[PDB]
């Protein structure tokens, strides 16, 4: 009924790459897991899905392979791994998500993350699935059945409420970069009964970050202040050498699994390398799950 899993994050690899190639890349990535400890100890991969057109975003959005197409090669080389993946329901209508939601959940896909995209409906004639709408619709077909939380959003409270009411299993977190979720979950629990699954979102951040600054990107938020704290924290991390930053990080996450393990959700972690998986990466990655881990 709960998931109580570390999930390690695979983006799809680009549709270019060709097949011997993108086996080569999940050969490291086994490889590298190994070489950190990690083997035995990473239950799920979650393969997020697919936006087509650029967002903004400061690194270059080649096209990937689909979710399906990529999960039968991860299944391949990493076969000890379960699968999750993302789900944007905005741009499909119902009876195409329910093909699709059904296809994913029959090539072995025990989770999916439902993600909304805003669009215009004044003209953009023909209407999606809203996430919080596909989360009733297809609990028949889909038994864990998650949500973006950002706990610094403004009236997250509301809004996670919200999804929760609306049949939420899980909620996944944006990159984690302050302890927010504490105090966001304590009052989650305080103000109302839902208790979901959270998977705690951590990502690795390298120096390249200084000087690309994807991350900083994913996170922004206009003017709100918690997310400009947790900006600050992200360069002093880039710009920290290997051993503050391995540090700066930890404690970090120690702080947030202690004031969050007690609360009454059930805890889960997701892991992510928003650069590509790298033995930093996956090093701190080990270095949390010896602090504490699912189980």
């Amino acid at each position: 009924m709960t998931l109580n899993t570390v999930a390690l994050e695979l983006v799809p690899s680009n549709l270019d790459l060709g097949t011997a190639h993108a086996l080569a890349e999940l050969q490291k990535v086994r490889k590298l897991a190994v070489d950190a400890g990690l083997d035995g100890r990473i239950r799920h991969i979650m393969i997020p899905g697919m936006i087509e057109e650029d967002d903004g975003r400061p690194v270059e959005m080649k096209p990937k392979l689909d979710v399906l197409d990529y999960w039968e090669l991860v299944q391949r080389e990493l076969p000890d791994v379960r699968g999750l993946c993302t789900q944007v329901t905005s741009f499909l209508g119902e009876r195409s998500l329910r093909r699709r939601l059904t296809a994913l959940i029959q090539h072995g896909f025990e989770g999916i993350a439902f993600v909304g995209v805003p669009r215009t409906m004044t003209d953009g004639e023909g209407a999606g699935v809203a996430p919080t709408d596909a989360l009733s619709t297809f609990s028949h077909l889909v038994k864990h059945r998650g949500v973006i939380l950002i706990p610094t959003r403004d009236d997250e409270l509301s809004r996670f409420g919200f999804k929760c009411k609306e049949g939420a299993t899980f909620g996944m977190t944006q990159l984690l970069y302050s302890d927010a979720i504490v105090n966001f979950l304590t009052e989650f629990s305080r103000n109302t009964d839902h208790r979901p699954e959270i998977l705690l979102s951590f990502g690795f951040v390298p120096k390249m970050e200084s000087e690309v600054g994807l991350i900083d990107w994913l996170i922004q938020d206009p003017d709100n202040g918690a997310v400009a704290t947790e900006q600050q924290f992200v360069r002093r991390l880039a710009a920290s050498e290997p051993a503050q930053k391995r540090a700066q990080m930890l404690d970090l996450y120690k702080r947030v699994i202690d004031g969050v393990i007690d609360l009454g959700f059930p805890v889960s972690l997701h892991f992510e390398a928003p650069y590509g998986v790298s033995a930093p990466a996956f090093e701190t990655f080990a270095a949390m799950l010896d602090y504490w881990a699912p189980d």
